[PDB]
């Protein structure tokens, strides 16, 4: 049988990979679901066409050396990749993954969670993300449809293409200005699975800063003492007092436990913000925090070359070879 066509997209994934369904895509790229016949499930199939731009190739190859690399129960795995046989003809790169059910985004537009689930889903990110932070590496783009979930509730973090050693969800100092940028991230997702609506839905940059504002308040003398973008720092000055609105008023329902951590997580000063392992003992998460059973990396990862200099012909041939050893033959 020929290639199969998804939204346009070919797919040359057979003959082990068949009967496939659209379930996401990206800046340069689609995922499907398809029917694995020497497993006899089905999986995740990412198509990626990174290769005329250097800084795709860049990110394609990070996100595959980080998660072959990578191996957690709260974290997407990488199980097989296909790509052409010569370098010459491989333009697209076919990342295999476990297929999950469906992804928090989808949950909370159609299901108010309960207290006991958002404790719980709110333990495996943080699980998972000290598990990427003990490697001394950033996810950078947290955010609810990043979060896969099971029939029972297991939770993985996926798509690693901004790891390094989406508006809504973007710390300030990105902004205005390290692992507490994931954090600011988890605070916003907590937030979310609290009221079922994300909580600053800015719709450009400096409307991002006004409703970040709208609710911490103005920030103060020293959350400005940094080093900070000079225009961003003007706009700050040049706005009206804004007053703090408690997290109570804005979350009435919710368990106090839990709001403590979510200002701890929300707090503007990157340096005053909680660590991901203090967040896991914090109070909210007594009932599962279990750090014997809580893995972290064997070593820090790191980069025997730093790809940013490389030029993207280079970078291909080094994710040709990363994925030759998936190549039948090897
Ligand atoms: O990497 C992923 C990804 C993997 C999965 C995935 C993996 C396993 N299972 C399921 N199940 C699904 C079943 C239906 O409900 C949703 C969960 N989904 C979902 N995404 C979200 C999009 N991306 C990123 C962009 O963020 C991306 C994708 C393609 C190209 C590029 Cl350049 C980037």
């Amino acid at each position: 049988a020929g290639p199969e066509m998804v939204r346009g997209q070919v797919f040359d994934v057979g003959p082990r990979y068949t009967n496939l369904s659209y379930i996401g895509e990206g800046a340069y790229g689609m995922v499907c679901s398809a029917y694995d016949n020497v497993n006899k499930v089905r999986v995740a199939i990412k198509k990626i066409s990174p290769f005329e731009h250097q800084t795709y190739c860049q990110r394609t190859l990070r996100e595959i050396k980080i998660l072959l690399r990578f191996r957690h129960e709260n974290i997407i795995g990488i199980n097989d990749i296909i790509r052409a046989p010569t370098i010459e003809q491989m333009k697209d790169v076919y990342i295999v993954q476990d297929l999950m059910e469906t992804d928090l985004y989808k949950l909370l537009k159609t299901q108010h969670l309960s207290n006991d689930h958002i404790c719980y889903f709110l333990y495996q990110i943080l699980r998972g993300l000290k598990y990427i932070h003990s490697a001394n590496v950033l996810h950078r783009d947290l955010k609810p449809s990043n979060l896969l979930l099971n029939t029972t509730c297991d939770l993985k973090i996926c798509d690693f293409g901004l790891a390094r050693v989406t508006r809504w969800y973007r710390a300030p100092e990105i902004m205005l200005n390290t692992k507490s940028i994931d954090i600011w991230s988890v605070g916003c997702i907590l937030a979310e699975m609290l009221s079922n609506r994300p909580i600053f839905p800015g719709k450009h940059y400096l409307d991002q800063l006004n409703h970040i504002l709208g609710i911490l308040g103005s920030p103060s003398q020293e959350d400005l003492n940094c080093i900070i973008n000079l225009k961003a720092r003007n706009y700050l000055l040049s706005l009206p007092h804004k007053n703090k609105v408690p997290w109570n008023r804005l979350f009435p329902n919710a368990d106090s436990k839990a709001l403590d951590l979510l200002d701890k997580m929300l707090t503007f000063n990157p340096h005053k913000r909680i660590e991901v392992e203090q967040a896991l003992a914090h109070p909210y998460l007594e009932q599962y925090y279990d750090p014997s059973d809580e893995p972290i990396a064997e070593a820090p990862f790191k980069f025997d070359m730093e790809l940013d200099d490389l030029p993207k012909e280079k970078l291909k041939e080094l994710i040709f070879e990363e994925t030759a050893r998936f190549q039948p033959g090897y």
